[PDB]
């Protein structure tokens, strides 16, 4: 049983449920694609952010769509606005703000989505589209949360301000500057922030903190114009062949990366430490189920744990340059770009990474005795983030999940970084609530969110506002 006519708004969530999921397959339909420098794409995100503020403004919210200008690309491509709306200013109250967006990752059917990405499709309570997790899903839980209070005539316990972008999948051009010439304007007597674009692990949970990253690109060049591989095979100094070799370098079979200097001011493991991660519930068989993954590199909780939150990684992404379509293409390509990136823990410096980084490749290349020209570049390089847990922030939302799941939240880390996060901290001087299940597959083919998760979740934010109405 829950508080109040908190009764009332649950009951109000349960029978509108349908109507929450048919506003969720409405909005994933809308192909708001940031990534993609195709006008199609950049006009449909325009009309996202346009349908995001007219729901907004429709719930009672003062609504501004900050023009935010030209995204510099020699081309260029309009940036969406920014919606930085409020909804109470009632001196009385606190004040919570909310971060979202409502781009999304590119999706192409043919990538191996067994549904229309942009169908919100039901299977087994299961929710299949593109930004149904990765970021409608959430923000509409927000925003329906919100609107069961007013449907009802219920005061809200807290003053609500949303910020919610168009450009998070792009890096959040243009945001930083809004961020900084709003500190003392918009953001004047907001007391905390709440973003909710992260996954659970297993329990339902709060996180309070997040990987860094590098992101690295590595061109190998020896002219723009590729070559016949036959007509030309056996005498040149082939791109590939030095990229694959530098990329070969970088990692073990053990997951262990070979890049000297990088482990080198990672936080030494202690006995406190490992305790907190032995008092995280995550059953490794279950975890290896959701994931559909036979074996991890390692064999118990605590080192699967450790390696995704406190522990430095290393993935390769791909190749850019070559032949990558389907079939037997015999081409030397004349000019590679690798792509990997390094996900950074404390205390690591993002200047040294790219350094070690850098050192590490020259030299490997320079012992190949090669006529190519490498050029790496970190083009991307984030520090980690840490929220202080026991906050009042993180009291409420702890709380909050108390109520709705019945049961104790556990805190946990994230190996995904959140630059939003890190950015709020900086500027402004955040409470991550994660409304996903573990195996959602945000930015992959078949992304979902579950209905429970999504209605349920919904609720926890109605239970939330409430709470922090409470200190
Ligand atoms: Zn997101
Ligand atoms: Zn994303």
């Amino acid at each position: 049983p829950p508080p109040a006519l908190l009764e009332k708004v649950f009951q109000y969530i349960d029978l509108h449920q349908d109507e929450f999921v048919q506003t969720l397959k409405e909005w994933v339909a809308i192909e708001s694609d940031s990534v993609q420098p195709v006008p199609r794409f950049r006009q449909e995100l325009f009309r996202m952010m346009a349908v995001a503020a007219d729901t907004l403004q429709r719930l009672g919210a003062r609504v501004a769509s900050v023009d935010m200008g030209p995204q510099q690309l020699g081309q260029s491509l309009p940036i969406p606005p920014v919606i930085l709306a409020e909804l109470g200013s009632d001196p009385t109250k606190g004040t919570v703000c909310f971060y979202g967006h409502l781009d999304v990752q590119p999706a192409d059917r043919g990538d191996g989505w067994l549904t229309d990405p942009y169908v919100l499709t039901e299977v087994d309570g299961k929710l299949y589209g593109r930004g149904a997790t990765d970021n409608k899903g959430p923000v509409l839980a927000w925003i329906n949360a919100v609107s069961a209070f007013r449907a009802l005539e219920q005061d809200l316990p807290v003053n609500i301000k949303f910020i919610i972008e168009g450009m998070e999948e792009a890096g959040s051009v243009a945001l930083e500057e809004l961020v900084e010439k709003e500190k003392d304007r918009f953001f004047s007597g907001v007391d905390y922030i709440v973003i909710s674009d992260n996954l659970w692990i297993s329990k339902p949970a709060i996180t309070y903190g997040t990987r860094g990253n590098s992101y690295f690109m590595v061109e190998v060049k020896c002219r723009d114009q590729d070559f016949h591989s036959g007509t030309f095979g056996g005498i040149l100094h082939e791109p590939m062949a030095d990229l694959v070799a530098l990329l070969g370098s970088l990692v073990d079979s053990s997951g262990h990366i070979l890049v000297p200097g990088i482990y080198d001011e990672v936080v030494p493991l202690t006995e406190e430490e490992i305790n907190t991660y032995k008092a995280i519930h995550l059953d490794l068989e279950e975890y290896r189920n959701s994931s559909r993954v036979e074996k991890f590199l390692f064999d118990t909780k605590e080192e699967i744990l450790m390696h995704l939150w406190r522990y430095p990684s290393l993935s390769i992404h791909g190749i850019e340059g070559a032949f990558d379509e389907p079939g037997t293409k015999t081409v030397i390509p004349g000019r590679v770009i690798g792509k990997f990136s390094i996900r950074l823990v404390p205390h690591m410096n993002v200047s040294a990474v790219e350094k070690q980084v850098t050192r590490h490749l020259e030299d490997v290349f320079s012992k190949r005795n090669s006529s190519n020209k490498m050029v790496v570049s970190m083009t991307l390089g984030l520090h980690p983030w840490i929220a202080n847990i026991d906050d009042t922030q993180y009291l409420a939302a702890k709380r909050a999940i108390r109520t709705v799941f019945g049961t104790e939240p556990d805190m946990i880390r994230d190996g995904s970084t959140i630059p939003i996060a890190k950015m709020f901290q900086e500027i402004v001087h955040v409470v991550l609530i994660p409304l996903g299940a573990v195996d959602d597959g945000e930015h992959s083919q078949n992304e979902k969110i579950n209905r429970w998760n999504y209605i349920e979740g919904t609720k926890l934010f109605a239970a939330f506002f409430l709470e922090m109405a409470q200190l």
